[PDB]
């Protein structure tokens, strides 16, 4: 969806800027993601 598993980066990278450090995307559409870090 919005991101992985096709586009990780779309939701791995937009955290990982915010000093995160992981993820996975949370839906099969263009939902959204949650980077492991809440």
């Amino acid at each position: 969806g919005f991101g992985c598993p096709f586009n990780q980066g779309k939701c791995h990278r937009h955290c990982r800027s915010i000093r995160r450090r992981g993820g996975y995307c949370d839906g099969f559409l263009k939902q959204r993601c949650v980077c492991y870090r809440k």
